[PDB]
């Protein structure tokens, strides 16, 4: 961290419009107004990422109680294409993993990744996520429609 050009910051009503703007560019699906209202209620489970003080990415997660487990679902985690491979993803993912580790009550953390997304698959597998399922027809309008479920056991 010493001398890093990357910092995470809180999401607030002042910068929620910035988060939406980033999400629009980065992710191929659009999120509704309820999504953005919810982000304001999850505390440290949502953050904006800054590179040299410029907002370039974001992470939004929620707690999911399914399969009789307590799970952390990564709804969105990403940064703008020109700033990729600079460790921003790592900073965001490590933040969420540290929240789970300090809580200690999570069974697993998981997300969906479109099957064509090789760089996301490489990235999550680096952190010990495993492809546990491939969901056919996960997306309704984009191609390929299929998504891998990537899960890390905690
Ligand atoms: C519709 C969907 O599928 S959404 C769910 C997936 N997320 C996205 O598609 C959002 C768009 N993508 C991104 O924002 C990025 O590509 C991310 C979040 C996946 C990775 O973020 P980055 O900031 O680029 O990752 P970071 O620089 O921390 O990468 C760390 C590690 O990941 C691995 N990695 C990351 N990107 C790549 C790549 N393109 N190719 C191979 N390995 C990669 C590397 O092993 C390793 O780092 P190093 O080899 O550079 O030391």
């Amino acid at each position: 961290s010493k001398g890093s050009r990357i910092e995470l910051g809180d999401v607030t009503p002042h910068n929620i419009k910035q988060l939406k703007r980033l999400n629009q560019v980065i992710f191929p699906v659009s999120y509704n107004d309820k999504f953005y209202k919810d982000v304001l209620e999850v505390g440290e489970l949502a953050k904006l990422a800054y590179f040299n003080d410029i907002a370039v990415g974001a992470v939004c997660c929620r707690v999911d109680h399914s399969q009789n487990q307590k799970r952390l679902y990564i709804m969105t985690l990403g940064c703008l294409a020109p700033y990729r491979r600079l460790g921003i993803g790592t900073k965001m993912l490590n933040h969420v993993l540290n929240i789970c580790e300090k809580d200690g009550t999570f069974d697993n953390i998981y997300l969906h990744v479109q099957i064509s997304n090789e760089s996301a698959i490489d990235f999550y597998r680096k952190f010990g996520f495993e492809i546990i399922e491939t969901k056919k027809n996960y997306y309704k309008r984009i191609e390929p429609a299929d998504a891998h479920v990537l899960q890390k056991n905690l």
